[PDB]
DNA sequence: GACCACGGCGCC
DNA sequence: AAAAGGCGCCGTGGTC
């Protein structure tokens, strides 16, 4: 490409080079662009930033993250690896859709720049003709790319010292589990190492080993390994308490408190917009989208999560929203009417578990009952189940044959979705989003079957996964309008923030674009609530 | 100091 | 662990 000065016209493909993948942490060192045979290299990289109208190439968002960081305007456009993704969810990253699309996603800006430039007419060529993909583009993808910036730049508050102080009790607590568990081994060891404490359970203390690992064959000491040795030794609750606190420890209260931002005074995580295979964002540096919420111990740290002084936070969470789906794409006529009465289907099961009224099925319940119910759903096995529910395995399996006779057109879809799959390659959500799934015609039966299950899951989940996307897209402009933010996706709900004095007209705001987003043949509802915590938020 | 594979486990 | 699906991060263990 001809060499021009800096900086480019508009509408230029930018390439830009980051110290570190993280948009909000990361020093901008190289920046460029691209058009009509030119490429334009920046003297400077962030004062060049101010030059742009728009982020548009390769991660396009990332750059858009990085300039509101500084407080530029610098909304992501077209991105030739949300074309990519369209087009097959497998391509993730920009040195694959690069090898695959025409080029080789170096280290340089200039070419990053050219790059993304040839790779977006490439891709352009690949979506003519494919509407309900170029749909999708134009009206979920690209627009939510801008929204996701935002949520990325604005981050989330958190009660750094309530966390520390956390730490350190955690820690007595800890102390006290491994001193118990190394008394009974009859010797110390690292009770963190799972070949360690393998040798320790099924050699030394000889109790039974019930399963092994998957790639090497050891004997597993997984907490559902565990949870079946519970009363073949003491040692072995002593450990699945030392378990729950270390990885609660390690995982969230000791590394959350480092991660805040100098200048923001918030947390700041990454909206991963091409990592799935069925169209879900991720979350990751740091992961916000597996925040701990079950136990006491978890719901404690998730009270960390705070709203702005003089701001609350409101979580909005669809209902039951993969079965909902679910009845749209099978028809089942039983399981329209569910949601037609109002029925709560995770509500049901768990009465039926604990033996208990429905009025008395509480929180920590009714989530048991959700694992449950997906589980069975997407293929879970009688004798996994039966072990789940510490029932007889002939329980377990009456509890699978009633759990789908009672909506009949299920089964009829799974099987007409695998079909279709087989033939075409891919199946598809409701919009259109594809998966390929080949090995659905594999001749060793274990494998065929995962591919099945992997198959007939995509267009339940990726349809929901599509549902939220366009109503945070439509959401956004709103909220923007009435001064409040949008901070987290997790699948299927959203958590805001907003000023004291316009809560509640946000809560019922929001909860209505969501609940309307796209109507289907059964309502959606949303939960929705309002507090100075994540936790109270949604209790 | 960086990789990766693995088992394991947090959430949806 | 076992015919749930989708993720990302932890510590260990091995390697460079
Ligand atoms: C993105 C949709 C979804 C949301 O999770 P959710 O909000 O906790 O549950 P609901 O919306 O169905 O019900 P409600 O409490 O009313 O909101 O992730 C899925 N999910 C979840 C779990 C726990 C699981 O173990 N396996 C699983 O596949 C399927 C599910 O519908
Ligand atoms: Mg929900
Ligand atoms: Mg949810």
């Amino acid at each position: 490409l001809e060499e021009a000065p800096w900086p480019p016209p508009e509408g230029a493909f930018v390439g830009f080079v980051l110290s570190r993948k993280e948009p909000m942490w990361a020093d901008l060192l190289a920046l460029a662009a691209a058009r009509g045979g030119r490429v334009h290299r920046a003297p400077e990289p962030y004062k060049a930033l101010r030059d742009l109208k728009e982020a548009r190439g390769l991660l396009a968002k990332d750059l858009s993250v990085l300039a509101l960081r500084e407080g530029l305007g610098l909304p992501p456009g077209d991105d030739p690896m949300l074309l990519a993704y369209l087009l097959d969810p497998s391509n993730t990253t920009p040195e694959g859709v690069a090898r695959r699309y025409g080029g080789e996603w170096t280290e340089e800006a200039g070419e990053r720049a050219a790059l993304s430039e040839r790779l977006f007419a490439n891709l352009w060529g690949r979506l003519e003709g494919e509407e309900r993909l170029l749909w999708l583009y134009r009206e979920v993808e690209r627009p939510l790319s801008a929204v996701l910036a935002h949520m990325e730049a604005t981050g989330v508050r958190l009660d750094v010292a309530y966390l520390r102080a956390l730490s350190l009790e955690v820690a007595e607590e800890i102390a006290r589990l491994e001193a118990e568990v190394f008394r009974l081994a009859g010797h110390p060891f690292n009770l963190n190492s799972r070949d360690q404490l393998e040798r320790v359970l099924f050699d030394e203390l000889g109790l039974p080993a019930i399963g092994k690992t998957e790639k090497t064959g050891k004997r597993s000491t997984s907490a559902a390994v565990l949870e079946a040795l519970r009363e073949a030794h003491p040692i072995v609750e002593k450990i699945l308490q030392y378990r729950e606190l270390t990885k609660l420890k390690s995982t969230y209260i000791d590394p959350l408190p480092d991660l805040i931002h100098p200048r923001t005074g918030r947390l700041h995580t990454r909206f991963n917009q091409t990592a799935t295979a069925t169209g879900r964002l991720s979350s990751s540096d740091p992961n916000l989208q597996n925040i701990p919420v079950r136990t006491p111990l978890g719901q404690r740290i998730r009270r960390a999560f705070i709203a702005e002084e003089g701001w609350l936070l409101v979580a909005l969470d669809y209902s039951q929203i993969e079965l909902r789906v679910l009845a749209h794409l099978s028809g089942d006529e039983n399981l329209i009417r569910v949601f037609q009465e109002g029925r709560d289907i995770h509500t049901e099961t768990a009465s039926w578990m604990f033996g208990v009224p429905r009025e008395a099925v509480d929180p920590l319940m009714r989530r048991a009952a959700k694992t449950i119910n997906f589980g069975v759903l997407y293929g879970m096995s009688a004798h996994r189940l039966s072990q789940e529910l510490a029932i007889p395995y002939e329980e377990a399996q009456a509890f699978i044959e009633r759990y789908f006779q009672s909506f009949p057109k299920v089964r009829a879809w799974i099987e007409k979705t695998l079909e279709e799959g087989r033939r075409r390659g891919y199946v598809e959500t409701l919009f259109g989003r594809r998966r390929y799934v080949p090995d659905l015609e594999a001749r060793v039966k274990s494998v065929r079957e995962a591919a099945e299950r992997m198959a007939f899951n995509m267009p339940v989940q990726g349809t929901a996964a599509d549902l939220m996307k366009l109503a945070m897209v439509k959401l956004f402009p709103r909220l923007e309008e009435m001064g409040a933010r949008m901070l987290l996706q997790v699948h299927d709900e959203l958590v805001l923030e907003a000023p004291k004095e316009r809560a509640e007209a946000v809560a019922r705001l929001a909860k209505e674009v969501m609940e309307g987003v796209y109507p289907l043949a059964v309502p959606l509802e949303v939960e929705v609530g309002i507090g100075e915590d994540w936790l109270s938020a949604k209790e």
